[PDB]
């Protein structure tokens, strides 16, 4: 089997991407944030504290003939950005882009943090990291991909995120028309439960490539590119007037600037992030200070190849017995 679904930016800045997911019978379609940095499929629901729902579409398990309470199971997750959610668990039929999993754990939120409430466009998350990170207790549950894997034509999914435009998540096949040149594959460590890999270096603009190992994760659920402070300083040093602002929470730059590109290495291959992808717009409405899309990972504890990086590539998440990641230009 295969599946293919379009993923759409939630706003004009590509702050996140949503993908329609069918849950239950008859189908209830929710728009979920596909997150290769976590491993829980959770949704706003009829059980979510009413004051914490503001515009989201909810899953109502009582209206699904295939929903079953997973008795005694609870979940609770805290994300790197300090957001959180928790609740109980149903199993139900879940389909993405024509690919169907029966008996998928659907984690129903009883509580969500303010950042989730305030984002009316995101109805929940669909985790695509390794199932070892799943938070369901006392019986850990599998991700949608893990459940689908054996049925797929090939045990892979691909992320093809757009810049200020829709893109595609495919399951079970590699669309050879969706990228240019060749796909370069690189090793993954699953030790921390992430799609963790090592970039071979970087360049800023038309500058020389610096060969250096940068361990990080491929994370579709993180907006920005978070890299070591040395790398980030080298980038922003090429933008007149750019500075790190403790009050704003990262590097800002004059909105009048033209940003240089940023290149990252994948083995001997190179992925080029155009400068425009690094512009996240005014820090507040009407400001001439703009927020940067490349930020320091210092104090996160891990480097994160988030959407800023991934949207410059066609990315293969190869879930074979020994997982790997593939990157191609597009």
């Amino acid at each position: 089997s295969t599946g293919s679904a379009t993923t759409t930016p939630i706003d004009s800045l590509d702050d996140a991407y949503i993908t329609p997911v069918q849950i239950g019978t008859p189908a209830q379609t929710l728009n979920l944030d596909f997150d290769t940095g976590s491993s829980d499929l959770w949704v706003f629901s009829s059980e979510t504290t009413a004051s914490e729902v503001d515009g989201q579409t909810i899953y109502t398990p009582s209206k699904s003939t295939t929903a079953k309470l997973l008795s005694g199971a609870t979940w609770s997750i805290s994300y790197g950005d300090g957001s959180s959610s928790s609740g109980d668990v149903y199993t139900d039929t879940v389909s993405v882009g024509g690919l169907t999993v029966t008996g998928q754990a659907v984690e129903s939120a009883k509580k969500v943090s303010s950042s989730f409430t305030e984002d009316s466009t995101i109805d929940g998350l669909l985790g695509l990291a390794f199932s070892t990170l799943n938070t369901v207790s006392p019986t850990q549950q599998k991700t949608f991909f893990d459940n689908a894997k054996a049925s797929l034509d090939s045990p892979v999914f691909t992320a093809d995120l757009g810049y200020h435009a829709p893109g595609t998540y495919n399951f079970g096949f590699i669309d050879t028309t969706a990228y240019t040149g060749s796909i370069t594959y690189t090793a993954v460590s699953t030790k921390q439960g992430f799609w963790e890999w090592t970039s071979t270096g970087y360049a800023v603009g038309s500058g020389t490539f610096k060969s250096t190992s940068i361990d990080g994760i491929a994370d579709t659920g993180t907006t920005l590119l978070y890299l070591p402070a040395t790398v980030v300083s080298a980038y922003w040093a090429q933008v007149s007037g750019a500075k790190s602002s403790s009050s704003v929470g990262g590097y800002v730059f004059p909105c009048s600037a033209t940003l240089p590109s940023f290149t990252f290495g994948v083995g001997s291959a190179r992925i080029v992030i155009p400068g425009d992808y690094i512009d996240f717009g005014p820090i507040s409405t009407g400001s001439s200070s703009c927020f940067g899309g490349i930020q320091s990972s210092a104090g996160i504890g891990i480097n994160i190849f988030g959407d800023v990086a991934l949207k410059a590539a066609f990315v293969v998440f190869n879930g074979a017995t020994t997982p790997t990641l593939g990157f191609a230009s597009k």
